[PDB]
Protein backbone atom coordinates (compact mmCIF):
# COMPACT_ATOMS: atom_id res chain seq x y z
CA UNK A 1 0.00 0.00 0.00
CA UNK A 2 1.85 3.00 -1.37
CA UNK A 3 -0.06 6.21 -0.75
CA UNK A 4 0.04 8.95 -3.40
CA UNK A 5 1.41 6.67 -6.21
CA UNK A 6 -0.38 5.77 -9.45
CA UNK A 7 -2.42 2.68 -8.61
CA UNK A 8 -3.46 0.34 -11.42
CA UNK A 9 -6.03 -2.44 -11.73
CA UNK A 10 -5.33 -6.05 -12.93
CA UNK A 11 -5.68 -4.92 -16.61
CA UNK A 12 -3.07 -2.14 -16.05
CA UNK A 13 -5.48 0.82 -16.11
CA UNK A 14 -5.39 3.63 -13.51
CA UNK A 15 -7.90 2.92 -10.69
CA UNK A 16 -10.65 5.52 -11.03
CA UNK A 17 -12.63 5.43 -7.79
CA UNK A 18 -12.60 8.74 -6.03
CA UNK A 19 -14.56 9.94 -3.02
CA UNK A 20 -15.08 6.27 -2.39
CA UNK A 21 -15.56 3.56 0.19
CA UNK A 22 -15.22 -0.20 0.56
CA UNK A 23 -17.32 -3.14 1.67
CA UNK A 24 -16.58 -6.86 2.15
CA UNK A 25 -18.98 -9.52 0.91
CA UNK A 26 -18.64 -13.23 0.11
CA UNK A 27 -14.85 -13.21 0.40
CA UNK A 28 -14.21 -10.01 -1.65
CA UNK A 29 -13.64 -6.33 -0.99
CA UNK A 30 -15.63 -4.02 -3.31
CA UNK A 31 -14.36 -0.46 -3.76
CA UNK A 32 -16.97 2.07 -5.10
CA UNK A 33 -16.02 5.55 -6.25
CA UNK A 34 -16.59 8.40 -8.63
CA UNK A 35 -15.46 7.83 -12.20
CA UNK A 36 -13.69 11.14 -12.87
CA UNK A 37 -12.79 12.36 -16.34
CA UNK A 38 -9.35 13.49 -17.48
CA UNK A 39 -10.71 16.96 -18.28
CA UNK A 40 -13.58 18.64 -16.41
CA UNK A 41 -15.15 17.69 -13.15
CA UNK A 42 -18.52 16.10 -13.98
CA UNK A 43 -18.64 12.27 -14.40
CA UNK A 44 -19.15 11.02 -17.93
CA UNK A 45 -19.96 7.49 -16.60
CA UNK A 46 -21.27 7.31 -12.98
CA UNK A 47 -19.99 5.22 -10.06
CA UNK A 48 -17.17 2.76 -10.78
CA UNK A 49 -16.52 -0.50 -8.87
CA UNK A 50 -13.38 -2.61 -8.27
CA UNK A 51 -12.96 -5.88 -6.38
CA UNK A 52 -10.20 -7.55 -4.44
CA UNK A 53 -9.50 -10.60 -2.27
CA UNK A 54 -6.44 -8.98 -0.63
CA UNK A 55 -6.75 -5.10 -0.76
CA UNK A 56 -3.74 -4.90 -3.13
CA UNK A 57 -4.88 -6.38 -6.48
CA UNK A 58 -7.98 -4.69 -7.87
CA UNK A 59 -10.09 -6.01 -10.69
CA UNK A 60 -12.29 -3.63 -12.63
CA UNK A 61 -15.91 -4.54 -12.10
CA UNK A 62 -17.07 -1.75 -14.47
CA UNK A 63 -19.68 0.94 -13.81
CA UNK A 64 -21.95 0.01 -10.86
CA UNK A 65 -24.36 2.91 -11.15
CA UNK A 66 -24.44 4.40 -14.67
CA UNK A 67 -25.62 7.86 -15.71
CA UNK A 68 -28.96 7.60 -17.55
CA UNK A 69 -29.33 8.26 -21.31
CA UNK A 70 -33.00 9.40 -20.81
CA UNK A 71 -33.50 13.24 -20.91
CA UNK A 72 -35.03 14.71 -17.73
CA UNK A 73 -33.91 11.76 -15.56
CA UNK A 74 -32.43 12.71 -12.11
CA UNK A 75 -29.23 10.93 -13.12
CA UNK A 76 -29.01 11.79 -16.82
CA UNK A 77 -25.47 12.24 -18.17
CA UNK A 78 -24.18 15.64 -16.94
CA UNK A 79 -25.53 15.32 -13.37
CA UNK A 80 -22.99 15.44 -10.54
CA UNK A 81 -22.51 12.13 -8.71
CA UNK A 82 -20.17 12.29 -5.69
CA UNK A 83 -19.15 10.31 -2.61
CA UNK A 84 -20.94 7.08 -3.22
CA UNK A 85 -21.20 4.62 -0.39
CA UNK A 86 -22.67 1.16 -0.42
CA UNK A 87 -24.08 -0.71 2.56
CA UNK A 88 -25.61 -4.25 2.73
CA UNK A 89 -29.19 -4.49 4.08
CA UNK A 90 -29.29 -7.78 6.01
CA UNK A 91 -33.17 -7.82 6.27
CA UNK A 92 -33.82 -7.61 2.54
CA UNK A 93 -30.47 -8.98 1.31
CA UNK A 94 -29.95 -6.00 -1.04
CA UNK A 95 -27.03 -3.70 -1.59
CA UNK A 96 -28.03 -0.09 -1.16
CA UNK A 97 -25.99 2.77 -2.67
CA UNK A 98 -26.37 6.36 -1.50
CA UNK A 99 -24.60 9.31 -3.12
CA UNK A 100 -24.52 13.03 -3.47
CA UNK A 101 -26.50 14.08 -6.54
CA UNK A 102 -26.73 17.44 -8.24
CA UNK A 103 -29.22 17.64 -11.09
CA UNK A 104 -27.80 18.44 -14.51
CA UNK A 105 -27.29 22.13 -15.36
CA UNK A 106 -27.92 23.39 -11.79
CA UNK A 107 -24.36 23.47 -10.30
CA UNK A 108 -24.33 22.50 -6.62
CA UNK A 109 -27.75 24.06 -5.84
CA UNK A 110 -30.10 21.02 -5.61
CA UNK A 111 -28.00 19.47 -2.77
CA UNK A 112 -29.65 16.05 -3.00
CA UNK A 113 -28.95 12.57 -1.72
CA UNK A 114 -29.86 9.75 -4.12
CA UNK A 115 -30.42 6.07 -3.51
CA UNK A 116 -29.96 3.03 -5.74
CA UNK A 117 -30.30 -0.74 -5.20
CA UNK A 118 -28.71 -3.97 -6.40
CA UNK A 119 -29.04 -7.73 -5.80
CA UNK A 120 -25.25 -8.04 -6.09
CA UNK A 121 -22.35 -5.97 -4.74
CA UNK A 122 -20.88 -4.98 -8.22
CA UNK A 123 -24.29 -4.09 -9.74
CA UNK A 124 -25.71 -2.85 -11.90
CA UNK A 125 -27.63 -0.75 -9.37
CA UNK A 126 -31.14 0.51 -10.11
CA UNK A 127 -31.76 4.19 -9.34
CA UNK A 128 -34.75 4.74 -7.15
CA UNK A 129 -35.06 8.37 -6.04
CA UNK A 130 -33.31 11.60 -5.13
CA UNK A 131 -34.22 14.53 -2.86
CA UNK A 132 -33.40 16.68 0.07
CA UNK A 133 -33.63 14.96 3.48
CA UNK A 134 -36.72 14.68 5.75
CA UNK A 135 -39.08 17.32 4.33
CA UNK A 136 -41.24 18.80 7.07
CA UNK A 137 -39.29 17.49 10.09
CA UNK A 138 -37.17 19.30 12.64
CA UNK A 139 -33.93 17.92 14.04
CA UNK A 140 -34.42 16.05 17.32
CA UNK A 141 -31.89 18.29 19.17
CA UNK A 142 -33.31 21.56 17.82
CA UNK A 143 -35.25 22.94 20.80
CA UNK A 144 -38.80 24.17 20.98
CA UNK A 145 -37.54 27.73 21.56
CA UNK A 146 -35.32 27.52 18.48
CA UNK A 147 -38.16 26.15 16.38
CA UNK A 148 -40.36 29.12 17.33
CA UNK A 149 -37.83 31.76 16.03
CA UNK A 150 -38.39 33.95 12.95
CA UNK A 151 -35.51 34.93 10.68
CA UNK A 152 -36.08 37.73 8.19
CA UNK A 153 -33.94 36.86 5.09
CA UNK A 154 -33.38 40.59 4.45
CA UNK A 155 -31.67 41.13 7.89
CA UNK A 156 -29.10 38.31 7.36
CA UNK A 157 -27.75 38.66 3.81
CA UNK A 158 -24.16 39.25 4.97
CA UNK A 159 -22.52 35.95 5.92
CA UNK A 160 -20.07 35.69 8.80
CA UNK A 161 -21.39 38.54 10.86
CA UNK A 162 -21.78 37.83 14.59
CA UNK A 163 -25.64 37.83 14.33
CA UNK A 164 -25.60 35.60 11.19
CA UNK A 165 -23.36 33.00 12.83
CA UNK A 166 -25.57 32.97 15.91
CA UNK A 167 -28.61 32.56 13.64
CA UNK A 168 -27.03 29.64 11.77
CA UNK A 169 -26.17 28.10 15.20
CA UNK A 170 -29.85 28.35 16.31
CA UNK A 171 -31.09 26.77 13.09
CA UNK A 172 -31.92 29.62 10.66
CA UNK A 173 -31.06 27.49 7.61
CA UNK A 174 -32.89 24.45 9.04
CA UNK A 175 -36.08 26.54 9.08
CA UNK A 176 -35.31 27.88 5.62
CA UNK A 177 -35.09 24.33 4.22
CA UNK A 178 -37.76 22.76 6.47
CA UNK A 179 -40.46 22.43 3.80
CA UNK A 180 -38.48 20.87 0.97
CA UNK A 181 -36.04 19.09 3.27
CA UNK A 182 -32.52 19.52 4.50
CA UNK A 183 -29.62 19.89 2.12
CA UNK A 184 -27.17 17.05 1.57
CA UNK A 185 -23.87 17.31 -0.25
CA UNK A 186 -20.78 15.52 1.13
CA UNK A 187 -22.08 12.36 2.76
CA UNK A 188 -21.43 8.94 4.21
CA UNK A 189 -23.30 5.93 5.64
CA UNK A 190 -22.80 3.82 8.71
CA UNK A 191 -24.37 0.50 9.60
CA UNK A 192 -24.54 0.03 13.44
CA UNK A 193 -24.39 -3.28 15.39
CA UNK A 194 -28.16 -3.64 15.55
CA UNK A 195 -28.74 -3.16 11.80
CA UNK A 196 -29.71 0.53 12.26
CA UNK A 197 -28.17 2.58 9.42
CA UNK A 198 -27.39 6.28 9.35
CA UNK A 199 -26.89 8.81 6.61
CA UNK A 200 -24.35 11.46 7.70
CA UNK A 201 -24.18 14.54 5.52
CA UNK A 202 -23.08 18.19 5.28
CA UNK A 203 -26.24 20.25 5.30
CA UNK A 204 -27.41 23.85 5.74
CA UNK A 205 -25.28 25.27 2.81
CA UNK A 206 -22.33 23.04 3.94
CA UNK A 207 -22.26 24.77 7.33
CA UNK A 208 -23.60 21.97 9.49
CA UNK A 209 -23.44 18.21 9.80
CA UNK A 210 -26.60 16.23 10.08
CA UNK A 211 -27.05 12.57 11.03
CA UNK A 212 -30.28 10.94 9.85
CA UNK A 213 -31.70 7.51 10.63
CA UNK A 214 -32.51 5.33 7.64
CA UNK A 215 -35.67 3.22 7.40
CA UNK A 216 -35.41 -0.60 7.84
CA UNK A 217 -34.77 -1.36 4.14
CA UNK A 218 -32.22 1.54 3.94
CA UNK A 219 -34.16 3.15 1.00
CA UNK A 220 -35.60 6.24 2.78
CA UNK A 221 -35.20 8.32 5.90
CA UNK A 222 -37.34 7.86 9.07
CA UNK A 223 -37.69 11.54 10.05
CA UNK A 224 -35.38 11.21 13.00
CA UNK A 225 -32.15 13.22 12.77
CA UNK A 226 -29.84 15.55 14.63
CA UNK A 227 -27.59 18.42 13.68
CA UNK A 228 -24.04 18.95 14.93
CA UNK A 229 -21.32 21.65 14.72
CA UNK A 230 -23.47 24.30 13.16
CA UNK A 231 -21.21 26.71 11.26
CA UNK A 232 -18.36 24.27 11.76
CA UNK A 233 -17.93 23.63 8.00
CA UNK A 234 -17.17 19.94 8.57
CA UNK A 235 -16.95 18.19 5.16
CA UNK A 236 -16.17 14.73 3.70
CA UNK A 237 -17.18 12.81 6.85
CA UNK A 238 -15.64 9.33 7.59
CA UNK A 239 -16.95 7.28 10.48
CA UNK A 240 -16.25 4.18 12.55
CA UNK A 241 -17.22 2.56 15.83
CA UNK A 242 -14.73 0.99 18.23
CA UNK A 243 -15.67 -0.70 21.50
CA UNK A 244 -18.94 1.26 21.71
CA UNK A 245 -17.41 4.66 20.79
CA UNK A 246 -18.20 6.51 17.57
CA UNK A 247 -15.37 8.37 15.93
CA UNK A 248 -15.63 10.64 12.89
CA UNK A 249 -12.89 12.22 10.80
CA UNK A 250 -13.79 15.25 8.71
CA UNK A 251 -12.09 18.01 6.75
CA UNK A 252 -12.70 21.74 6.74
CA UNK A 253 -14.31 23.53 3.70
CA UNK A 254 -11.55 24.88 1.43
CA UNK A 255 -12.70 23.54 -1.97
CA UNK A 256 -9.92 21.40 -3.45
CA UNK A 257 -7.16 22.55 -1.09
CA UNK A 258 -6.06 20.16 1.64
CA UNK A 259 -6.73 21.40 5.17
CA UNK A 260 -6.68 20.34 8.81
CA UNK A 261 -8.59 17.15 9.62
CA UNK A 262 -10.96 17.24 12.61
CA UNK A 263 -11.78 14.35 14.96
CA UNK A 264 -15.29 14.15 16.37
CA UNK A 265 -16.57 11.59 18.90
CA UNK A 266 -19.76 10.39 20.55
CA UNK A 267 -21.10 7.60 22.69
CA UNK A 268 -24.38 7.51 20.87
CA UNK A 269 -24.94 8.23 17.14
CA UNK A 270 -27.81 10.64 17.83
CA UNK A 271 -26.40 11.88 21.17
CA UNK A 272 -24.06 14.82 21.69
CA UNK A 273 -20.81 15.01 19.73
CA UNK A 274 -17.56 16.77 20.53
CA UNK A 275 -14.43 17.79 18.71
CA UNK A 276 -10.98 16.53 19.47
CA UNK A 277 -7.60 17.72 18.01
CA UNK A 278 -6.48 16.91 14.45
CA UNK A 279 -5.96 13.12 14.45
CA UNK A 280 -3.17 13.38 11.84
CA UNK A 281 0.30 13.55 13.41
CA UNK A 282 3.76 14.30 12.04
CA UNK A 283 4.97 16.33 9.09
CA UNK A 284 2.22 17.69 6.78
CA UNK A 285 -0.57 16.59 9.29
CA UNK A 286 -1.82 20.18 9.23
CA UNK A 287 -2.78 19.39 5.61
CA UNK A 288 -4.02 15.82 6.21
CA UNK A 289 -0.89 14.64 4.26
CA UNK A 290 -2.13 16.46 1.16
CA UNK A 291 -5.47 14.62 1.27
CA UNK A 292 -9.16 14.66 2.22
CA UNK A 293 -11.02 11.99 4.19
CA UNK A 294 -13.32 9.64 2.30
CA UNK A 295 -13.85 6.40 4.30
CA UNK A 296 -12.72 4.38 7.33
CA UNK A 297 -12.67 0.65 6.51
CA UNK A 298 -13.00 -1.65 9.54
CA UNK A 299 -11.11 -4.96 9.39
CA UNK A 300 -13.17 -6.58 12.23
CA UNK A 301 -11.28 -9.88 12.10
CA UNK A 302 -8.17 -8.01 13.29
CA UNK A 303 -9.83 -5.30 15.45
CA UNK A 304 -8.20 -2.70 13.13
CA UNK A 305 -9.37 0.21 10.95
CA UNK A 306 -7.76 1.98 8.00
CA UNK A 307 -8.21 5.54 6.82
CA UNK A 308 -8.95 6.18 3.16
CA UNK A 309 -8.47 9.62 1.62
CA UNK A 310 -8.27 11.31 -1.74
CA UNK A 311 -5.26 13.31 -2.89
CA UNK A 312 -7.22 15.62 -5.16
CA UNK A 313 -5.64 17.07 -8.30
CA UNK A 314 -8.04 19.77 -9.48
CA UNK A 315 -5.93 20.42 -12.68
CA UNK A 316 -6.86 16.89 -13.84
CA UNK A 317 -9.07 14.89 -11.52
CA UNK A 318 -8.49 11.48 -13.04
CA UNK A 319 -4.86 11.93 -11.83
CA UNK A 320 -6.00 12.28 -8.18
CA UNK A 321 -4.33 9.62 -6.00
CA UNK A 322 -5.27 7.58 -2.92
CA UNK A 323 -3.94 7.87 0.63
CA UNK A 324 -4.62 4.75 2.74
CA UNK A 325 -3.02 4.62 6.21
CA UNK A 326 -3.51 2.48 9.34
CA UNK A 327 -5.57 4.00 12.13
CA UNK A 328 -3.49 3.76 15.34
CA UNK A 329 -4.72 4.43 18.93
CA UNK A 330 -2.93 6.24 21.73
CA UNK A 331 -2.80 5.18 25.38
CA UNK A 332 -6.27 6.76 25.97
CA UNK A 333 -7.85 4.95 23.01
CA UNK A 334 -7.96 8.07 20.81
CA UNK A 335 -7.31 7.44 17.09
CA UNK A 336 -4.37 8.98 15.29
CA UNK A 337 -2.94 8.58 11.85
CA UNK A 338 0.70 8.71 10.72
CA UNK A 339 2.12 8.63 7.21
CA UNK A 340 3.94 5.54 5.95
CA UNK A 341 5.31 5.39 2.39
CA UNK A 342 4.62 1.68 2.05
CA UNK A 343 2.90 -0.64 4.53
CA UNK A 344 1.35 -4.16 4.56
CA UNK A 345 -1.78 -5.67 6.13
O1 LIG B 1 -16.99 20.65 -5.40
C1 LIG B 1 -15.73 19.99 -5.57
C2 LIG B 1 -15.35 19.26 -4.28
N1 LIG B 1 -15.49 20.20 -3.14
C3 LIG B 1 -15.16 19.56 -1.87
C4 LIG B 1 -16.01 18.32 -1.55
O2 LIG B 1 -15.58 17.77 -0.28
C5 LIG B 1 -15.88 17.34 -2.73
O3 LIG B 1 -16.72 16.19 -2.57
C6 LIG B 1 -16.25 18.03 -4.04
O4 LIG B 1 -17.65 18.41 -4.04
CA1 LIG C 1 -20.64 20.76 8.00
Amino acid sequence: IASGKVWRDTDGNVINAHGGGILFHEGKYYWFGEHRPASGFVTEKGINCYSSTDLYNWKSEGIALAVSEEEGHDIEKGCIMERPKVIYNAKTGKFVMWLHLELKGQGYGPARAAVAVSDSPAGPYRFIRSGRVNPGAYPLNMTRKERKMKWNPEEYKEWWTPKWYEAIAKGMFVKRDLKDGQMSRDMTLFVDDDGKAYHIYSSEDNLTLQIAELADDYLSHTGKYIRIFPGGHNEAPAIFKKEGTYWMITSGCTGWDPNKARLLTADSMLGEWKQLPNPCVGEDADKTFGGQSTYILPLPEKGQFFFMADMWRPKSLADSRYIWLPVQFDDKGVPFIKWMDRWNF
